[PDB]
């Protein structure tokens, strides 16, 4: 503990994370079931040109890199707009349902740290056909009164799995307000009109202003993209048998 | 060492814990092969009024929020009554059996910290009919067996006790804490609320709690849909993580 | 980890402290070479009617107790307000130089955690007379000084700093927190509360408390008494422990 | 704490690696779907007659001695050129995916505290095409493609990198140090000798290192003779330990 | 293992930090007998517009805040220029002979890891005067002691080298880092600018910085106002610490 | 501070060297041709050797042998009496997937107590076996070619696997000398001449003096002794499936 | 798991007994009389040993010894060629509340690299000396009486004080042999003949062969040094109190 | 976790010592005041020629050899019997108080894993009185007491125990093994081995341990001659250490 210190790791020797932030809102985008979630997420750090802020660091990530698109990065990371009042926590690999707990909690606690007062997981349950599309919520009693107003109602269904799961046990125990936007997706077709309905969600329930102009084509462009990873990863983990 | 205190955290940094409960009996309730003791459990935290005083957090609880009915909570829970005299352990999903002992222990860690004087581990056991005249059944030591015979509550029988009940019981005894099983028979397949209503009687017998019971089977029957539903959903998720 | 969690301790197990505070503005008061700054401090808690949160334990703040006015309490605490936006640190016997560096460093750990704004250090330096238009002085960073001046506040004129002053002030320089420090020119023998009232006016000025100060010269006179008990018997057992 | 000291060591005692090494480009050949990476590896060590420098020492390397031509070596080696601003990382058996995490992290440090400026992944991806237009992929930061590019070489066309360069490059973009990955068509079953010479091209461009690839041809026939011996001895041991 | 690294921090996660160092030359200047040391390392701090990088964090380190010159600032900094070539090391307030192994040792375990090439240590000793033919001594090896012989400057004269600047000279030469120290005679009573001005020049000849010397006397007698103040309080402190 | 007994001090002082003259290590492991650890035996026997430590360690099975009815741990080194000769043997296989560790461990310990030679001792499966048999090395350079002279020469192998290559490995990072010495040995029948072959080799190359009166008559009865014991672990080894 | 560098082995693997040949080490250190670590600088110099460690401490005075431009550290170990002999010298006094924790540091790398003796040069403190010089030797009973033969004979003192008795003392725990030579040395003036008895005894009871030529010559020249070197060290200590 | 593992040292690997110990009965003579409990010790193992078995090592041990009488040993050594069931401990250099809690605490640890069923401490109080009438005090626990008062010794007449021997009890009482001391007057400057005859017979009546006695009262003076000496040379170098 006689030790030299640097700036610029001020926060970090300290664990004083949560100063060069403002009590940010936290929105999650993991890639499970539907692409919905990290479509989202992308969307929203490009339109608001949010920058890296941290990766999430773990033997059990999957080691890969993604380069679709020919841009190279990790699949685990955290943006931040400006004003550091929102944060976008997106991954583009799939966590394995054996790791949920780990990554959830490494994860929540970074998030705690930061002074986060809201995370938002964002994600898409799969359809088959509606044009009106509903939005569904998971939270608890006070925040879905004040979304049933705003006309999103609860979503029916009796557990909540996935990294979404995990993040709410982790915020129901650590007494951050948690909750979760889920929208029904179509899953072997692009299916732009999923993001739309949860960045509408979110800019009206939080207030902030993500622009909407041109969101279908480059969700579509994304989208292709996302699904040749679905893919090279569906064959990687298989031949990873030898 | 060297620290610094907050307040309502006195018995956390100090293990300090017993100081703020009154000696209390522990009621539990598992998700195993029967419903019967999460539901009698959550009966029990609902006609008593009791308020939430623990979650117990661990990688080997599946990682899973509970949202049934629209209200959204984590699936282990310990509730206590205002005399902090009686505590509803309780969860809502099945544990792996690959975990019973991790769970086992770290439960009983906090349980033996807290000062209880028993820990009762509510259960039914699969049933096929069953008798019109249900009876309950005790795994306890011989002073508790004799004493719950003197009540009409015979000595279960079987050989070994498994799940969560079992690991509970083995902590107990390594401990030397009371710790004793009530197992009823239950219907497996349809809602069976005189289930529940026999572990409540039990319990107000031999513990003299004040455990109303008009529109139990009621109350019950309700809770029964829920736990279904759940029970329900979990094996499809894992039905699902299989192909 | 695989632990339990109890209620009122998340902020403890999860170091998830700043939570429940709102940004708050710690105001410190120690026992040094003037009263000033406890008198200040337990002034503050006293008018606006601060709750305790904490102390702040550690084998080298003296282990005596204090009884004076036949209230009982430890010698290190820390208040809030009830919007959790302004917090006392106080401290009522002397802290030996040796261990400047350890407590001042168990404090701030806390107070970083917490998440607070500003530290503002309060106290008085000894002097002669002195001036009836008793300044107040500063020692903080450029922009803050610069802002005071337009206040009539000036740079305190010392090389250096020294008492748990300066041992929060070097943590505070290098946890990059903003932390800053009141000095007022304050009588070192007779009782002084116009030095208190000179901190507690500047404090509303720059911080926007809202500080009664009608009959703060009476309350101020009464905790001289009592504060200069302590020092008084604190010396006197300081004597004995040497022949 | 308090220890004795010996010569050569202190890159060691005091972890004071960069100090020795002029800020290396290191250059990587791992066993795996294609031998190209290694061969290139072997060819570059033999022709700027490199000097051995380290070992990766683990429980994931498999525990196999190589001796392929009579010349018994461990499996994993590091090698420098007399100036250290050049190594060659190579790994003569592959790594089991379940641990591309361990051996990519522990390589990671070493070459972190190195002071490598630049790590090169060669690999070849497989097929039996093999068109002349026997081209080189660049995987690589945004700047970097834009050179590689203009420099005659262009996005390798994959959505994720898996393998040890998957593993690689997600430390050297955590690490904040330039990584990247040069990637040519491979005849799986055919040695393909032409793969080695597109990547030593790609590198004696880009780095400007100048590798003889006089009789290139030749001594990476001679190579591949031995690399696939030892993946054929490395696939029927594996199958014999299925017991 | 299982960390969320930040962006601005890798260097600290990882140990990285030689990475963002172009070898550095490491110039010190502690509070010893002379203020010779410190008035060169502020000095060159001011000269080669340094910024600050890094504070030496320690119980032993007197726990004192400096604001002389109303400028609040920790005692131990740290800085380097633009290029990352050149750090200088400082300490304003002096550091107790029973820790001149620790803190050397702590100050050496950062320079070693930020690639550091060679540290030169910063001194005055004590004279009146001085005749205007003013020499350099230097403590080095004998390799540099001969280049530096054809340069006017001298070997010091001392069987031992005490301070600060022993025990870094002993970290160095048990690391094998290429440690110097020029030492100046300077008066003690009267302000003395071209002692410092001696060893800019010494330093500009051994390492080809090129430190201006513009207005130099101006400058240093202004920074030798404020050490003198500090010097000066800072024994006061020392003698009050009694009680 | 801590008392301290007499006979411990090469233990508390990790001091172990100090009672071992400098010796050559001699290996045999259960592997695939069994004539490594008979050649183990046989001279244990013959130089009449005492046990000087054990190998411990979860990952060797952690079953006694019990053949001929001489109980024993599995896993045992003894020495000559002027501790200028050891011999590491280990009479039950080692599963591969341990190699690593087990190889560590006993190299750990051979390194402490300033063994000079690592020589491991093989067997290799053959159907034949000529009429003069031969030994061959696997080793570096410089001593493949003082073996030149002697008869021995390379080892015709890309890799070398088992307890083997994991020693090999250990010894060429920590800078040890170690080789190996192989000879065909047949499969089906008892192969004694195997034996007789390596210590030949060993005899000539480190010139220790072991006798060779009595070798095939004792080799043989090993050689039962060994099959049975293969034999009942490869039952056990089916056995526990359940 | 750890990558590892070449010359390191003997680092990592703890395997530093390796390079060195069973040396006898010689031991100098600032006491009393200064013929100690006069006899081990000259000895290094006539059999020209090179470095080959140092004692690293938070107990050796923080100080760096500049006598006659040579700039070094106070505590260091040299090794001849062979390294059949090494030499520990320590050229400023230990504080005697640090006596054992230098000893035991000391001992656990001359332990550790495998030494054979240790042999601790001291002067003794005399006004005189005699005409023909004697040597008394501190050793275990076997010794002494090798030594007796040689007309060195037991040193008359109840007990072993300075590092010479917290070695001797590690030398009995760890059962390594320590012994201890002593000559009578002239308080107030250099007395060179005191180094030229303890060669002689070194150079008759370990058939090293040090030369004797220059070292009136050199020893003087060196006295000179450590004379400086004591009366600047006290100086400092003294300067020290405020 | 998974070791290699050597012959006789099985007690160590494993902590496995009362194995080769019969339950021994322990006497200890510690060099302090007076120096009739290391003669006490020496004649003893002397006498029944028993054979070293450890040594007690420690940094508070004064690190000195000694080497009366030309045989070099450690200060600190403990004796065995052949049946192992009497050891002398004994100690030739006095202890500093500051330590006699850690010296206490590690001998009791390896005399407690040792199995020993009874510590005996043999001392001296001081004087020049000295009645024949030399008798011999107890200081035990009530039973023991009893035992050697029917046996015609009687309670030592203080009222605290110091010394090794107050540490050595204070560890026997909290440990519950048998501890008990032995004392008797003795001739603070005259050389006394009456004292040695009065306890060896203590001894001997109360253990029946059988130890020659014969020319005793030679021996004891030939080992008081050494005793002395080192206690002489042992104040000498003590005086000396005032810089």
């Amino acid at each position: 503990m006689i030790m030299v210190n640097k700036k610029a790791s001020e926060s970090q020797v300290m664990e004083l994370e949560k100063r060069n932030y403002n009590n940010p809102v936290v929105l999650c985008g993991f890639a499970g079931s539907t692409p919905t979630g990290v479509l989202a997420a992308s969307y929203i750090v490009e339109t608001l040109g949010m920058h890296q802020v941290a990766h999430l660091i773990s033997q059990h990530i999957p080691p890969v890199a993604v380069f679709v698109g020919g841009k190279l990065r990790h699949p685990f990371r955290i943006y931040a707009n400006n004003s550091n009042t929102v944060l976008v926590a997106m991954c583009e690999v799939p966590i394995s349902s054996a790791h949920i707990y780990e990554i959830s909690n490494t994860l929540m606690n970074w998030i705690d740290q930061v002074g986060a007062s809201e995370i938002v997981i964002m994600e898409g349950s799969p359809a088959n056909g509606p044009e009106e599309r509903p939005v569904f919520a998971v939270a608890e009693k006070p925040k879905l009164d004040k979304f049933k107003k705003a006309g999103i109602q609860p979503a029916d269904s009796a557990i909540i799995a996935g990294m979404g799961g995990g993040i709410l046990n982790e915020c129901l125990v650590r007494k951050i307000t948690g909750l979760s936007f889920i929208t029904p997706t179509s899953v072997d077709i692009p299916d732009p009109g999923a993001v739309l309905s949860i960045i509408e969600a979110i800019n009206k329930a939080y207030n902030l202003k993500i622009k909407t102009d041109l969101l279908e084509e480059q969700v579509k462009a994304l989208d292709e993209q996302i699904k040749k990873i679905e893919e090279q990863y569906k064959e990687l983990q298989e031949k990873q048998k030898e």
